[PDB]
């Protein structure tokens, strides 16, 4: 129950892009007043008011409501940011508000589907021309050769030559379990494992007319790209980055890692490919049919000559 | 699915501890028939064969047999080596045999309980006078304080620091979480978190009379021991040994790491200890009330001149 959020204070890359896109817009929030939307333990809300904003509500519908009260209290901060639990949907704030700060990305972005929530709050409560923290989302993908994976797979192969004991059986076996599955899988990867260059395949702007509509009919696009060498492909790695109005928070594996690591959608097999190889496809982030907030990824793709294929992902739980 | 069985094929300790102690015992196996409890995969059957084995019986219950069967044949033993599913409790053999290997070790020696099986399988398939391998087990504790558990405890006190907002309040939070639930944690130690000499608080020989009702009473001892210096005692860890009839398989946190980890039993809160503080305490391992193949822990501890404490500990998922 604490991990998740130890993750979060671990991770220099999410907090300080945070801190330091709140205190860019210190001209945007001096003497204003902020909605934190999914405060946690609060300290967005706090940033924001040592960024200047005159008054901060931080919403939480977790339990953890508690503590970002306490840490309010602790930094002194208890007549400015006011912790009010439940969803925000529903919260009763005093006045509309005119910024919108929240840490609503999830695994492949969406996983989770707390931007609705966001896009909630800002009708309700956002001002006319208020601003949204960030404001705006890019999602990329890479064809990858999980270098980890490879090992995993092969070391069966290998058992012969440590132990006297031929175990490659076992590597048909263990590519079924690993890649013959269709979840997403959460993991960090490296530039060791991309094999193309990243390809943006879609833009969200947070405040744009109908993105509401769009998160339901789905979000991404269309990619091409060239492999840079021989490797077996193991399948695409999918990420996003947002922006601060500019400061970007990225989370691509050639960046310096994030809890958010990267999302994985690994084809059922390996397939070889070349340098100048070329991929191409086409990836769908939408709400599972079940349940809307766990993430669903259609993914269309085509390597070399090979036939256009299909694989319908499912986040992991 | 596959998992465990690569965490298996990795641990080196493992993986050429039960290789050398099949190997060491070549005079007893020579000719002989062996029954491997919980054959896995197969590759301790396939040793035993190539220790010298006249014939060996497979036994495993879970779906993973079917890979066992093609690991003997891709060894070419498939005349020498049988492979039969399910449980030893009721497999047929044609005969009774010479020796038993099995890696029935658990997270804590006994967690899954697969102990009772090799018994069960002694008593009905081993000839007089036969072989077990391993032969014994030992249980070690020692008090520790865990470096990284400090750490991650005391980052919330650290943020101020980094981000210049204090979150010491989480501190409380996350002992709570970390160390106040009543779960034995798996977790890999080593020395620079060993507070005192390890001790050996129980012996088990695994052929000797009444070994089967000891398990069902409790299995442990008491100990005692003094700190080597100031730190503050997160609580216990509990690991183990086999032995071949000698080579020795260890599991202790001063010795090269596997993937039985240790087991550790968390105190509510730190105790702060300075340099000859006196421990003393008993362990006993129990199987849970409603699963018998869950470990239960029962511990009893007392710290310098603090009261004597319990604290009754079940493990983890
Ligand atoms: C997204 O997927 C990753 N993810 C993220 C968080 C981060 N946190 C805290 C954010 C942060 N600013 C801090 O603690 O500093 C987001 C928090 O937002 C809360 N929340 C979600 N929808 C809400 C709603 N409609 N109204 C009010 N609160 C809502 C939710 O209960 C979390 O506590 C988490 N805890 N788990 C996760 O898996
Ligand atoms: C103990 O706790 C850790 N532990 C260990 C294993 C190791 N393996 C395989 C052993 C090994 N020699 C190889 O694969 O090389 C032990 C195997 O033993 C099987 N088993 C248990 N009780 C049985 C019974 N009465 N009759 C027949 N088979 C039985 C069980 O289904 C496992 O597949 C595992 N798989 N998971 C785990 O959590």
């Amino acid at each position: 129950d604490v991990s998740v959020h130890e993750e979060m204070i671990a991770d220099q890359v999410r907090t300080e892009a945070y801190r330091l896109g709140i205190l860019k817009n210190w001209a945007a929030l001096r003497g204003k007043t902020v909605l934190d939307v999914g405060a946690g333990t609060g300290i967005l809300s706090i940033f924001c008011a040592q960024a200047g904003a005159r008054r901060v509500y931080a919403v939480e519908a977790s339990a953890i409501w508690q503590q970002a009260r306490e840490v309010v209290r602790l930094n002194g901060l208890e007549d400015r940011v006011h912790v009010l639990p439940g969803p925000v949907e529903t919260v009763e704030l005093p006045e509309r508000v005119d910024a919108i700060v929240s840490e609503w990305m999830g695994y492949g972005l969406l996983h989770e589907s707390m931007l609705s929530s966001v896009l909630h709050a800002r009708t309700k409560w956002l001002k006319e021309g208020g601003l949204l923290l960030p404001a705006s989302a890019e999602l990329f993908v890479a064809p990858i050769s999980d270098q980890m994976l490879e090992w995993r797979l092969g070391f069966w192969s290998q058992v012969k030559q440590h132990y006297g004991v031929d175990m490659s059986c076992m590597e048909s076996f263990a590519t079924r379990c690993l890649m013959g599955h269709s979840e997403i899988v959460v993991q960090d990867l490296s530039g060791e494992d991309v094999l193309a260059r990243p390809q943006r395949f879609a833009q969200l702007e947070l405040a744009r007319a109908g993105l509401e509509q769009e998160l339901e009919a789905g979000v991404g696009g269309r990619f091409r790209c060239s492999c840079y060498g021989s490797a077996p492909l193991h399948g695409f790695a999918v990420w996003f980055q947002v922006t601060f109005p500019p400061l970007v928070l990225s989370t691509s594996p050639l960046h310096p890692a994030t809890h958010w690591k990267q999302a994985l959608l690994y084809l059922n097999e390996p397939v070889p490919v070349e340098q100048d190889t070329d991929i191409s496809g086409e990836i769908t982030l939408l709400p599972s049919p079940d349940n809307p907030r766990r993430l669903r990824i259609l993914l269309r793709y085509k390597v070399g000559d090979h036939e256009e294929k299909t694989k319908d992902f499912a986040m992991e739980d």
